[PDB]
DNA sequence: ACAACAGAGGATGGAGCT
DNA sequence: GCCTTGCTGGGACATCTT
DNA sequence: AGCTCCATCCAGCAAGGC
DNA sequence: AAGATGTCCCTCTGTTGT
């Protein structure tokens, strides 16, 4: 009955929707890693399995993931970055035993209307905290961007 | 000091290989999983995550066994889509193998051949001569890639 | 049909309607 | 220090030689 | 089965604002 | 310690030859 949902970018989030107990939501742990000249923040593979593990989920929970579809004007480095963090998260769930259902980015606008006019500047940030009071300290700043998209994402897989 | 345990290899592209060499043993080679998914109008072969977990957990390798995988390093020239998937390939087998409880170690493609395209599947045909039935079809580049890559990765010590 | 080769580097997904 | 806009879309790696 | 529209990002690296 | 320079893939869609 577990419902997990997954924004897998490099800034992203988890949430976890237990059945009949309170809402939580984590940011995604990551690290510094050095990449030519620079750094570059990527996710951290052992952190994520180690926050999988302490959740003590059933085996074969569903866990939805949000697909990494980047635009053509995006650069090179967007391409490779979506396709590592969707790759990391499928990887990591699928070999943690979960059960991973993609889903697309426009998913969750079919179920909690919102469209091109009347951008989510905050809206989703704050159709969220509709959602989960609980989490609503959670989602002040607009950082919280991918801890509510998280909880979208959940919100639409357990519906 | 050199390393003892078992040292795997893997070329993280979509058509790339596992090597793994356990000490004074038959080397073996495995193509990596792939199956063929839907995106936009066509098809095209990525890598099966449920099947990669079911060919390690064959392994039954001891924990934390290194694990050296080939860095995904695309050119500026190369298409959205081969830098997608090169982080895709890389970030899943990366995943995978962290979850599965490996030491994974990522090396530079020009690491491990600097240690030795046209002729790498002769190199590791003389090298490993069990394996040269294999190395027959170059298409099997992944293979021999496997290979040299594991063969470079029990060359350094480890702690 | 599968392989090897050649050449350029590329959105994707969903709703709707024929 | 850590957000927040704002904006374009981007090699990375190693080996040399200043 | 097509075949129209029409929707959807994030990465990364600068400057400023709290 | 920085710069100059030269190397390193793969993806994807065709076409061609087994």
């Amino acid at each position: 009955g577990w419902v997990i949902g997954v924004a897998p970018d490099t800034s992203g989030a988890l949430a976890l929707l237990k059945p009949n107990q309170p809402p939580q939501v984590f940011d995604s742990p990551h690290l510094k890693v050095l990449v030519g000249k620079g750094v570059r923040k990527r996710l951290d593979a052992k952190a994520i399995v180690q926050l999988l593990k302490s959740f003590e989920a059933p085996i074969g929970t569903t866990v939805y993931v949000a697909q990494s579809t980047p635009y053509p004007q995006d650069g090179k480095q967007g391409w490779w970055s979506g396709g590592f963090g969707y790759g990391m998260w499928i990887g990591i769930l699928v070999a943690s035993g979960f059960s991973v259902i993609p889903v697309p980015s426009s998913a969750w606008k079919s179920e909690f209307q919102l469209t091109k006019e009347r951008s989510n500047k905050d809206y989703s940030r704050q159709v969220a905290s509709q959602l989960f009071p609980s989490l609503s300290s959670l989602l002040k700043r607009k950082k919280a961007h991918g801890r509510a998209a998280a909880l979208l994402i959940a919100a639409y897989g357990k519906g």
